[PDB]
């Protein structure tokens, strides 16, 4: 019925803008990605396809205004992170904390500008567990001292994820986006759903979080391989999960090409 759609945005530099792609309606979150410079006596950076940071602020704010919830994803496909020590986990949940999920003063100085995060997505594709079940401990800790926000993760469909598996053991996550491509043994391929459908009930009965979304590429082109298309994931998918408790709605892969495939219309039978 209503259906909840998370995109990630921040992956070119051409894409429509954050505040057009909330303006759609299609959204009930938007991952802005990717943080994906940390660890390692390394600063922290983003790569946001060359974005200017301070210019999302007006965008982010705009967004939460039309009742879109924007996080910050950590790690992403590439970059040089990672999370080997202890020190590194403390120094990166303050950083976030202060920079992101709590209001300004003064000296920071923000990469948003004063806009605040509703959360952090993990989306954690190498380094194996290292320390990123200490950094959601902490962050975790921050969420129950008022300051209120949301834990995400973005694991590859093979059940349990090797680098965050461990973690969303923990249940800490509010919520997880599995990414149903790029891996032949859990997704679509050759008019074959089966895979998929198999990996689907393992994370749907085994996954400690109240709601676990089905991760798609909006485009042919946006992935190696998964690729399905909207009225087979209509017909196919919706029935089997809406069955499910924890069924969440879809994570897209990503605005860029969504605004090109308009998938998430399809899904959603036009909607704006």
């Amino acid at each position: 019925g209503n259906l909840d759609i998370a995109v990630y945005w921040g992956q070119n530099f051409d894409e429509r803008s954050l505040e057009a792609t909330c303006d759609s309606g299609n959204y009930a979150y938007v991952i802005i990605g990717f943080l994906n410079t940390f660890g390692g006596g390394q600063t922290p950076a983003l790569d946001i396809s060359g974005h200017s940071p301070s210019g999302l602020e007006p965008q982010i704010k705009h967004c939460q205004s039309k009742n879109v919830k924007v996080l910050l994803s950590i790690g992403g496909p590439a970059g040089p992170y990672s999370l080997d020590s202890r020190s590194d986990a403390n120094d990166l949940a303050v950083y976030l904390f202060n920079n992101f999920l709590l209001p300004p003063g003064h000296s920071e100085n923000n990469p948003f500008g004063n806009a605040v995060l509703d959360g952090i997505d993990f989306h954690i594709e190498h380094g194996g567990p290292s320390q990123y079940q200490l950094l959601a401990n902490i962050l975790s800790s921050f969420r129950l001292k008022g300051t209120e926000f949301a834990l995400t993760a973005a694991p590859q469909c093979v059940y349990p994820d090797p680098n965050l598996g461990t973690v969303i053991n923990s249940a800490t996550f509010d919520a997880i986006w599995v990414q149903f491509y790029n891996n032949p043994q859990c997704s679509y391929s050759s008019g074959n759903a089966e895979a998929l459908m198999n990996a689907w009930r393992e994370w749907s009965m085994k996954a400690r979080t109240k709601k676990v979304f089905l991760g798609f590429p909006a485009h042919p082109d946006a992935a190696g391989s998964g690729y399905m298309p909207p009225a087979k994931v209509k017909f196919h998918v919706f029935p089997a999960a809406k069955k499910s408790y924890k069924f969440g709605g879809i994570m897209l892969w990503d605005s860029y090409w969504d605004t090109v495939s308009q998938f998430s219309n399809k899904i959603l039978g036009d909607g704006v």
